[PDB]
């Protein structure tokens, strides 16, 4: 019979690729359907380029793709409309904001799979050791705590110890980190939902100068090459006070054999001042049936399975990844394993989106401009004032003649 082939997630990031292959194989066994899993590179912008080769070719060689939350506007032509396959009641079991995000010109491009938000990981043992009772609420507090704890841990002989790690590589992850910096300084959304390109302002410029000031000081010089996993590995070895990352890192840091098991918590990222908005960049993954799949019925069935309550529960319990079904946030087993799912729910609900709705199919070009200009601040090439001006100009060229 048919072989249903899935491209989604990556074995290069934590357990997500291994787990996804396990889920697809479970579906195959349950239904008596042959399946194959095609692996992907770690970074989402690299995954997009890979998948675009198949789409450009109208290739039937992948039936189901795991797509980023920023992609529906780009990928819609390549997606089978799922709307006729789901009842209104089935669709209402997901968060309506995510179903909306996935709907482009009426086409339900994909089912919500897991959501995501940037959060602050912190070493509770170290905060206690150095006389701190709570994680930092402001970026200045974060800098002060990092400097003090670094001074102490270095003096004690840990030459590998840093204050803060994050994603500073030039790729989509840096657009996420930078939106959080900019938005948490009251600098706006880079491109506002209405289309206004707002980034050329002093709050945005200050946010980027602040981030530059961390590099080689409280963060490694090499942070300008870090994606999720490079940051995670410094952190998980016990060598960073703080880390910005996504929910997946939590289960991995709690695993048996992790040096930091039981030594950390999570909270909302800091902000410039008490009246700035909290920033958590919205992330996550959706499940798309290929427009070019020869087996739409079977592929839909697989996507419904992967998006089901029990599969999302397993993702939550074993991989600490955020459900797209509100009902799971009240499930006793999800909450006993990840109590912070409840504590941080309002942070996840108020997550700030990158400008993928307003940029639509041009989002990847906009993001590349963002991460390249931001990276130029991190590397010391430009100051934040020049970078936000240059970024404004670049995005204006990209979006000229584009309307949402
Ligand atoms: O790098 C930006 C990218 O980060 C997040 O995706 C992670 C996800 O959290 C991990 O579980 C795993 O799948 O790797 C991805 C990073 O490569 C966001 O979900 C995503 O929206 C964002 O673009």
């Amino acid at each position: 019979g048919p072989v249903i082939r899935v491209a989604g997630d990556s074995t290069a990031v934590g357990e997500g690729g291994r787990w996804m292959k396990e889920m697809v194989e479970a579906w195959g066994k349950k239904t008596g359907t042959r399946v194959e899993y095609i692996d992907s590179p770690a970074d989402t912008n690299d995954r997009l380029a890979l998948y675009q080769q198949y789409w450009a070719a109208r290739s039937p060689d992948v039936d189901v793709y795991m797509i980023d939350v920023i992609w529906p506007g780009i990928v819609a032509p390549h997606a089978l409309d799922l709307k006729p396959y789901l009842t209104e009641a089935e669709l209402k079991e997901f968060f309506p904001r995510i179903v909306q995000n996935n709907t482009i010109r009426g086409k339900l491009t994909s089912l919500p799979f897991f959501t995501d938000a940037g959060i602050l990981y912190y070493r509770k043992d170290l905060l206690e050791k150095y006389g701190y009772t709570s994680p930092p609420r402001t970026w200045n507090e974060l800098e002060q705590m990092a400097e003090r704890v670094m001074e102490g841990e270095r003096r004690a002989g840990n030459r590998d110890f840093w204050g803060f790690v994050f994603q500073g590589k030039p790729y989509e992850g840096l657009t996420c980190d930078a939106l959080e910096w900019i938005y948490s300084h009251g600098g706006g959304r880079i491109v506002e939902p209405d289309g206004t390109i707002s980034v050329n302002n002093g709050r945005a410029a200050l946010a980027l100068n602040r981030a530059h000031g961390w590099v080689g000081r409280i963060a490694p010089q090499g942070v300008t090459s870090y994606a999720e996993e490079e940051a995670r590995n410094v952190w998980q070895q016990g060598n960073s006070l703080f880390m910005r990352n996504w929910p997946y890192a939590y289960a991995l840091g709690q695993a048996e054999g992790s040096p930091i098991r039981g030594k950390f918590g999570v909270t909302v990222l800091p902000k410039a001042s008490a009246d700035a908005p909290n920033a958590a960049t919205l992330g996550g993954a959706q499940l798309m049936v290929s427009a070019y799949s020869r087996y739409p019925k079977e592929a839909v069935d697989l996507v419904k399975y992967l998006a089901s309550y029990e599969v999302q529960k397993d993702n939550a319990v074993r991989l600490s990844r955020l459900p797209t079904r509100p009902a799971l946030y009240t499930d006793r087993d999800v909450l006993a394993r990840n109590p912070w799912f409840r504590d941080l729910l309002p942070v996840f609900q108020n997550a700030v989106s990158r400008p993928s709705d307003v940029a639509g199919a041009r989002y990847n070009q906009v993001s590349e401009a963002i991460w390249t200009e931001v990276h130029s601040v991190l590397t010391g090439r430009k100051k934040g004032e020049q970078a936000v001006r240059d970024l404004e100009a670049r995005i204006r060229r990209i979006l000229r003649h584009h309307h949402h």
